[PDB]
């Protein structure tokens, strides 16, 4: 008796990748044509990485690197949707499911708007939730800072977890 | 008892003008803020935190800068609309917390005024609203006084 | 009932041979410039707690104009924040923080930070998350001009 119930947890992820050569970027599982790619060991999906770290952070499980180190061949080159699904499983094992997530793509270019709803659908599938539990938005910094100078893209993500 | 989290981040550049508007307060200043609306970075970030928590997108979806009807819009009115459509979806405000990231002007004399206006627009008590301000120690675009940034977070509760 | 808060703090590097983060002394080619001991991480956590509780920010409670707090241990400042948040009726549910720094390497120090933070917050270690990341040499953190921290907190009614 007298156990904890209906507990909730907050997490926040902030990720950055710099532009490099390529013909597209990948955000939220969606390939977006662009004259640069993002520099990364795999697909450079800044949005899914930030969401992953928000989930792990809420669960006090560290960050992606703690669970998928580069020394581990299993996850070498892994698709970031597959990584996110593995994060969801780890967090579930610890007793937590997703209540909702909200994320902000900080990018001067390309435009994110036409891709947002597709991202929401894929993220919701990977998180095991309804689309109404997932929000993605975007903003520029009005040509200020490293995102404004088109040097890279940043994402802020927050997550609220609920006890399973 | 269900709840939702949201986060908003907004930036506006300085431009010509004699005041800025933050949290509904007009602060005399050497520059204004450039924006389609009145440029209230703080109310924009709060609006996006609320829309984000309710999975309703962002303020640019609801009040596009391609629509001249929203030119110079009072961001308090935009925020009140956000509160209304969040309520329609079944949520009210639990609490909000925001950080103004600005090298200048000093926000301190205006914080409590901002809290009262924000609480009124959100339909909550002043104790459910926190506003704070910080500098970046003259680093980065806010430190060079190129613009102002705001981070806001919101927790929604079931109506 | 629960409450959300967020803190963001930045300090610039200055001449020195260590920094203090999460209560831990980390050797470095520079120090951090600050009125206090410069612990960006504890400052951001303090502001997330105060923000959630609608108690303002840490400068309201420990003004930089007061010489008595010059060089102050940011853990002691945090312990006071925890006490006044409790007096208002709130305790910590969990916190999550991100150190944004190109250097020094934070990884060897994180578990030590979590232990000190959890003690100061009056919670278990499994209620405290700290992670570190770079901006891939972009921006003022990428140019090694300073360190930033983002922290979020969820408070629970006492
Ligand atoms: N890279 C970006 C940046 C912003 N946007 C969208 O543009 C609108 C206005 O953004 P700004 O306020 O940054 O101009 C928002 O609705 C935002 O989601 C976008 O679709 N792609
Ligand atoms: N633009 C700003 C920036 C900070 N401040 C206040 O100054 C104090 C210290 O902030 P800094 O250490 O960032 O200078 C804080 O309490 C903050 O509320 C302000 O009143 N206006
Ligand atoms: N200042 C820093 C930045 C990152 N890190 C470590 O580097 C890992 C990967 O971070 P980046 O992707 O930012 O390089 C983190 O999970 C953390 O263990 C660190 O230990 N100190
Ligand atoms: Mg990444
Ligand atoms: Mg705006
Ligand atoms: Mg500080």
């Amino acid at each position: 008796a007298h156990h904890h119930h209906h507990h909730m947890r907050i997490g926040h992820g902030y990720d950055v990748h710099r532009f490099g050569e390529g013909d597209f970027i990948t955000l939220g599982g969606v390939r977006i044509p662009h004259k640069h790619g993002l520099v990364a060991h795999s697909d450079g999906d800044v949005l899914l990485h930030a969401l992953s770290d928000a989930l792990l952070g809420a669960a006090a499980l560290g960050d992606i690197g703690k669970h998928f180190p580069d020394t581990d061949p299993r996850f070498k080159g892994a698709d970031s949707r597959a990584l996110l699904r593995h994060v969801v499983a780890i967090v579930a094992e610890k007793g937590w499911k997703v209540g909702n997530v909200d994320a902000t793509i900080v990018a001067q270019a390309p435009k994110m708007a036409p891709h947002i709803e597709t991202m929401r659908g894929l993220i919701a599938e990977d998180l095991g939730v309804a689309v109404d539990q997932v929000n993605v938005k975007a903003t520029t910094t009005e040509r200020l800072g490293f995102t404004g100078r088109e040097e890279g893209i940043a994402v802020h993500a927050v997550a609220l977890l609920m006890a399973r």
